[PDB]
């Protein structure tokens, strides 16, 4: 079998992507964000307390003739953003672009943090790290892409994210029309759950390629490109006026510039990302000073290729015995 659903920007700064999922029977469609960083799919639901939901489709167990309470499980979830959520467990059908699932555990939120109510446009996660991160309690539930693996063409699935555009998921299969020249591979860690690799290196603009490891994580549950201090440094020092600042909370520049590209290593090969795949606009409402899409790593405890590098490339995540990474531009 195969899946290939289309997954689309919750606004104008790619701040994160939604794909629809079909969730029991008669189908209830929710838009979740697909989470290569953690490992639950939890949703929106009718046991979500009513303050907390604020436009949010929410998922209905009693309505769907194929969801089972699964007894005595809960689960709860802290996020590298300090966001959370927790609630209890259903088992029921979940399909993703036309790749069905059954059994599947299905986490209905009762308690979300503030920043899920704020943002009406997700209706919940579908993690797609590795099942050992999963929350559930006392039993572990596996992710959808592990439990559909069997089934699928080939144990892949792959991140087609868009600048300012629509992508796609694809389950079973890689669509050959979907990048341009090879696909280069890369050795994952599974160790601490993560599609863990490391990057061979980074060059800033038009300049020359510096060999050095950058151990990171393929995270598409996270907006930005953060790496460590040396290289971020680099980066901004090309830009006139950049600075961090400590009460923005990161590196901002002035929104007059034209940011350089970045370019970062698989093995041989590289990935590079347009300057404005960078700028993710000021850093509030009619202010000139604009917030930086490359940050720090320092003090999250680990570099987290995120969506702004995710999205200059194809990304292979291969689910093989022996897991790998596979990037390419497109």
């Amino acid at each position: 079998s195969t899946g290939s659903a289309t997954t689309t920007p919750i606004d104008s700064l790619d701040d994160a992507y939604i794909t629809p999922v079909q969730i029991g029977t008669p189908a209830q469609t929710l838009n979740l964000d697909f989470d290569t960083g953690s490992s639950d799919l939890w949703v929106f639901s009718s046991e979500t307390t009513a303050s907390e939901v604020d436009g949010q489709t929410i998922y209905t167990p009693s309505k769907s003739t194929t969801a089972k309470l699964l007894s005595g499980a809960t689960w709860s979830i802290s996020y590298g953003d300090g966001s959370s959520s927790s609630g209890d467990v259903y088992t029921d059908t979940v399909s993703v672009g036309g790749l069905t699932v059954t059994g599947q555990a299905v986490e209905s939120a009762k308690k979300v943090s503030s920043s899920f109510t704020e943002d009406s446009t997700i209706d919940g996660l579908l993690g797609l790290a590795f099942s050992t991160l999963n929350t559930v309690s006392p039993t572990q539930q596996k992710t959808f892409f592990d439990n559909a693996k069997a089934s699928l063409d080939s144990p892949v699935f792959t991140a087609d994210l868009g600048y300012h555009a629509p992508g796609t998921y694809n389950f079973g299969f890689i669509d050959t029309t979907a990048y341009t020249g090879s696909i280069t591979y890369t050795a994952v860690s599974t160790k601490q759950g993560f599609w863990e690799w490391t990057s061979t290196g980074y060059a800033v603009g038009s300049g020359t390629f510096k060999s050095t490891s950058i151990d990171g994580i393929a995270d598409t549950g996270t907006t930005l490109l953060y790496l460590p201090a040396t290289v971020v440094s680099a980066y901004w020092a090309q830009v006139s006026g950049a600075k961090s600042s400590s009460s923005v909370g990161g590196y901002v520049f002035p929104c007059s510039a034209t940011l350089p590209s970045f370019t970062f290593g698989v093995g041989s090969a590289r990935i590079v990302i347009p300057g404005d795949y960078i700028d993710f606009g000021p850093i509030s409402t009619g202010s000139s000073s604009c917030f930086g899409g490359i940050q720090s790593s320092a003090g999250i405890g680990i570099n987290i290729f995120g969506d702004v590098a995710l999205k200059a490339a194809f990304v292979v995540f291969n689910g093989a015995t022996t897991p790998t990474l596979g990037f390419a531009s497109k």
